[PDB]
């Protein structure tokens, strides 16, 4: 009776992909599944489980929506976003794939990527940007819920 969405969290190593997922589900900071209610509608999210790692194309292809995560104190991680977005476009064979740009570790003061640079990038890609902290939970439900909204809009 309930929609199920396969979400992929992608980004450079140590940007907080795992921590974001654990925060979402367990509300704690040290596939995975969670049911959420968004706009009145219950959905089951299935979040599929070194500088950076390249992910299997077949794995990427199973995602219905993607969080593109970088860490706001890691400029190299922000550089990687382009490559992950290009991989998603390639494997999904579409310029229009549900995605959100996520700038993580917003609780840290050592910032090297300005909110405005990321805002401008996300505008160029035509996607929402959300600053998050896996540590404080700031932004976390917003990132995932916004992604589900993107998926639902795309399906309509
Ligand atoms: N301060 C802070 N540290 C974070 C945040 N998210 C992740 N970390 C830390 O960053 C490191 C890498 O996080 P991890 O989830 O393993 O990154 P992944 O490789 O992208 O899955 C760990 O030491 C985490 O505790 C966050 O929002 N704030
Ligand atoms: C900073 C992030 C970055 O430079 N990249 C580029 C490499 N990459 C890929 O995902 C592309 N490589 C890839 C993927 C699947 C298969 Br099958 C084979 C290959 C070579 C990670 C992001």
């Amino acid at each position: 009776g309930m929609t199920e969405y396969k979400l992929v969290v992608v980004g450079a190593v140590g940007v907080g992909k795992s921590a974001l997922t654990i925060q979402l589900i367990q509300n704690h900071f040290v596939s995975y599944r969670k049911q959420v209610v968004i706009d009145g509608e219950t959905s089951l999210l299935d979040i599929l489980d070194e500088e950076y790692s390249a992910m299997r194309d077949q794995y990427m292809r199973t995602g219905e929506g993607f969080l593109l995560v970088f860490a706001i104190n890691n400029t190299k991680s922000f550089e990687c976003i382009h490559h992950y977005r290009e991989q998603i476009k390639r494997v999904k064979d579409s310029e229009d794939v549900p995605m959100v740009l996520v700038g993580n570790k917003s609780d840290l003061p050592s910032r090297t990527v300005d909110t405005k640079q990321a805002q401008d990038l996300a505008r160029s890609y035509g996607i929402p940007f959300i600053e998050t902290s896996a540590k404080t939970r700031q932004g976390v439900d917003d990132a995932f819920y916004t992604l589900v909204r993107e998926i639902r809009k795309h399906k309509e």
